[PDB]
């Protein structure tokens, strides 16, 4: 059975067999969360594309590294936004049993860009959760550095 867990670093240093990153669509090196990772594996990002609601894994080298599009919300309907949201965490949640690892970090997608209004880890975590309960690795839960890493905990003890 998978279990979740916290942990407050930039989503790249992690430890666990496999890492999940908030990919563009474009499987480039940008911004935000992101970069972090690409210094570690820039392999992985090499022509990483792949569509929105979807994760595609690359292996580095001897990891597993799973980038997961979310929906920019500034550019849907809340419909497609909240929806493309769930896919991306399914497909995740999907290449989890498929690699078959037995822990992998994952961030809170819906940042930066994708966001629009949408900014409660509480929200996108429940589509997150939803689908990542059907695997049965560790769910460690990352976000930054910071006090956003504290929240995550409460809502991840409240629910």
């Amino acid at each position: 059975a998978p279990a979740y867990t916290v942990k407050r670093a930039d989503i790249a240093t992690a430890i666990e067999d496999a890492v999940v990153n908030a990919a563009n669509h474009r499987g480039q090196v940008g911004d935000g969360v992101c970069r972090a990772v690409a210094r570690k594996w820039p392999q992985a990002f090499r022509n990483a594309a792949t569509p929105v609601g979807t994760a595609k894994t690359v292996k580095c080298d001897e990891t597993y590294i799973i980038h997961a599009v979310g929906p920019n919300f500034n550019n849907t309907s809340e419909a497609e936004g909240d929806r493309d949201l769930a896919a991306a965490y399914r497909a995740v949640a999907a290449e989890i049993n498929r690699l078959s690892i037995s822990s992998v970090a994952i961030p809170l997608l819906s940042t930066g860009i994708f966001s629009a209004g949408k900014d409660r880890v509480h929200q996108s975590l429940s589509h997150l959760l939803a689908a990542m309960d059907t695997t049965e690795a560790r769910v460690t839960i990352y976000c930054r550095d910071k006090t956003w890493e504290q929240k995550i905990k409460t809502v991840l003890q409240n629910r």
